[PDB]
RNA sequence: ACAU
DNA sequence: CGATGT
């Protein structure tokens, strides 16, 4: 604890998973929506999380902010340390859409520079995140 | 087990 | 119940 709440939080929706993948990112003070993806015929959850969070990088750095960013998977935030996705979902054709953006994703984290700080939104203390979707 |  | 991940 406590929560940051000069910040930016990100979160995934999905219909299914593997499925139909959107995301959203909101200012944690207010939950005023700044940016949401259009749906993604099929990506998986990670996937999600993960493009959400370079978003936001690009989102905050576009405008000089330095705001932390909040995301609640564990799984995401690696993959961002590490500049590297390390999905299981199948290559082909129907996933060709989620898998370009992962790979622009990963090539805007290995050209750019960042100091925003990644924070694990801790659910089990303070609920759920402020971007969540409310589908579950 | 933990995080989704 | 099923799935995605460390
Ligand atoms: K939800
Ligand atoms: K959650
Ligand atoms: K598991
Ligand atoms: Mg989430
Ligand atoms: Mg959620």
């Amino acid at each position: 604890e406590e929560i940051i709440w000069e910040s930016l939080s990100v979160d995934v929706g999905s219909q299914g998973n593997p499925g139909i993948v959107e995301y959203k990112g909101v200012d944690t003070k207010t939950g005023e929506v700044l940016f949401e993806r259009e749906p993604i015929p099929i990506g998986t959850n990670n996937m999600g999380e993960f493009l959400a969070i370079v978003h936001g990088l690009r989102y905050l750095k576009e405008r000089n902010s330095r705001k932390p960013i909040y995301s609640d998977s564990q799984t995401a935030i690696k993959w961002v340390k590490d500049k590297k996705a390390k999905s299981t979902l199948v290559r082909n054709e129907e996933t060709a859409l989620i898998w370009k953006l992962v790979d622009e994703a990963e090539e805007w984290l290995n050209t750019h520079t960042y100091e925003t700080p990644i924070l694990k939104w801790q659910t089990d203390k303070w609920g759920e995140i402020k971007a969540d979707y409310g589908r579950k």
